[PDB]
């Protein structure tokens, strides 16, 4: 499986030297379940990365995201793994406040990757948080 | 193959932005590489010590210039395959034999910032290519 959050940025910092990080962010992406190829539709596409992505969030039985995605570019579906242990295990009111910008500081990515490959980091981020915005946000009464 | 030429080369990878760019440019060198001749491929013209299967094949033509043609099965290392042979193209045995390649490699800061082996692959197929241009550089050409 994936590992927790804590365990990732911990394994991240040992590494020795940056290729040994991209290759263990990679080596994550292709931990990711396979795709549903009935997932893998444009209604589950995500734009800016540069590449082909998926997303899929949906809650269980319970008020818990489940995350499952793909890329046909290996970073691109290693970052996605990234991003999906920071958000593992949450309700979607957690997802919306939880600040990720520290972990991606202590690891340095924006510094390491090319602009496209963090833009591309920001619009999984930010269709990841919208989704889950759309399932905790406040229908206010005064807009009925 | 279609490469730029050593002091090219050197100014392009100045202009890499950031870790990544640089890796995948690397990368994208041996991506332009031609493909090996249908098992030109052969335990013969295999190099060792490289953490990957390695091929190296090394021609002299009727002019007495060396040329090189190569292979890896990792792709970073096939990288720094044609690096290596954008060094050394055009040249003749005799002239890989002198040619210092510490200063190019010192201002690539090629291997850097990659896995230690990336460095030791490096030295290793260095010392083949050195060798054999050796071996060719005692027997010589007319002038």
């Amino acid at each position: 499986l994936l590992p927790d959050k804590e365990k990732l940025l911990r394994n991240f910092l040992r590494c020795a030297n940056w290729e040994e990080k991209y290759l263990y962010i990679i080596e994550l992406g292709q931990r990711l379940p396979e795709l549903r190829d009935e997932d893998r539709s444009p209604q589950n596409s995500i734009q800016g990365c540069q590449s082909q992505v998926w997303i899929v969030m949906r809650q269980n039985a319970q008020g818990i995201i489940e995350l499952q995605g793909d890329s046909d570019a290996a970073i691109v579906k290693g970052l996605i793994a990234v991003v999906f242990i920071l958000y593992d295990q949450m309700t979607p009111q957690d997802i919306v406040n939880f600040d990720v910008r520290p972990w991606f500081e202590k690891m340095a990515l924006t510094q390491h990757l090319t602009p496209s490959r963090s833009q591309g980091l920001e619009a999984m981020i930010r269709a990841i948080r919208a989704k889950a915005a759309a399932l905790s946000l406040e229908h206010h009464h005064h807009h009925h």
